[PDB]
């Protein structure tokens, strides 16, 4: 089997992006961040505290003749942005782009903060980092890629994020039209429970490349690129007035700057973020400071390779028996 959806940017700046899944019998259509630095599905529902929902569209079990308490299961789950959820669990079949998992674990949220409670667009997250990391007790749950695994073509997914327009999820097969070259894979290793691998190095804008390893996780779920604070002194040096605000969080820069692109390694190949892609905009409404894309990980404790640097690549997750990542040009 194999599965194809489409991901739609939640807003012009690429915050997140969101993809439709079925869940329940008839379908109930929920739009969900897929985020492969975690590994619950859980969704606004019924169930969730009614003063905590604000746009969101709901998965209501009740509705749904294939939904099935998982008794005395629940779940609870906090996230690097300090945003949470909570709740129980059902299961029930969930489908992502014609790809059918019955008995998946659909994590109902009877609590989340604010963060989520405020982004009407995102109806929940479905994790695809490995199921270690999935939160429920007191019998730990498979992911939607765990459980579909064993029925897929090809025992992989593809994330292609667009930039400032919609992208594709493939499981089960790779689309060899939806890159350019070759696709360079690098090992992976799950002992943290993400798809953590070592880049090569980095350039910044047209100068050298300079080889250094630099540990990280390929997430879906982050926005921006994290990397450590001496590469990122080193981005932001190359734009004139960029400084790090402590009062606004990270690196900014004027608004009138052209920014450099960046390139990451992996292996001997080579992926560039263009300069726009590093642009987030005004920090507050009609500002003329931006906030950048690229970020120090410096109080994270690990490197993140956000949307920032996956939506310039065509990024292929591997979940053959020994892990691997790949990394295309498109």
């Amino acid at each position: 089997s194999t599965g194809s959806a489409t991901t739609t940017p939640i807003d012009s700046l690429d915050d997140a992006y969101i993809t439709p899944v079925q869940i329940g019998t008839p379908a109930q259509t929920l739009n969900l961040d897929f985020d492969t630095g975690s590994s619950d599905l859980w969704v606004f529902s019924s169930e969730t505290t009614a003063s905590e929902v604000d746009g969101q569209t709901i998965y209501t079990p009740s509705k749904s003749t294939t939904a099935k308490l998982l008794s005395g299961a629940t779940w609870s789950i906090s996230y690097g942005d300090g945003s949470s959820s909570s709740g129980d669990v059902y299961t029930d079949t969930v489908s992502v782009g014609g790809l059918t998992v019955t008995g998946q674990a659909v994590e109902s949220a009877k609590k989340v903060s604010s963060s989520f409670t405020e982004d009407s667009t995102i109806d929940g997250l479905l994790g695809l980092a490995f199921s270690t990391l999935n939160t429920v007790s007191p019998t730990q749950q498979k992911t939607f890629f765990d459980n579909a695994k064993a029925s897929l073509d090809s025992p992989v997914f593809t994330a292609d994020l667009g930039y400032h327009a919609p992208g594709t999820y493939n499981f089960g097969f790779i689309d060899t039209t939806a890159y350019t070259g070759s696709i360079t894979y690098t090992a992976v290793s799950t002992k943290q429970g993400f798809w953590e691998w070592t880049s090569t190095g980095y350039a910044v804008g047209s100068g050298t490349f300079k080889s250094t390893s630099i540990d990280g996780i390929a997430d879906t779920g982050t926005t921006l690129l994290y990397l450590p604070a001496t590469v990122v002194s080193a981005y932001w040096a190359q734009v004139s007035g960029a400084k790090s605000s402590s009062s606004v969080g990270g690196y900014v820069f004027p608004c009138s700057a052209t920014l450099p692109s960046f390139t990451f390694g992996v292996g001997s190949a080579r992926i560039v973020i263009p300069g726009d892609y590093i642009d987030f905009g005004p920090i507050s409404t009609g500002s003329s400071s931006c906030f950048g894309g690229i970020q120090s990980s410096a109080g994270i404790g690990i490197n993140i390779f956000g949307d920032v640097a996956l939506k310039a690549a065509f990024v292929v997750f591997n979940g053959a028996t020994t892990p691997t990542l790949g990394f295309a040009s498109k």
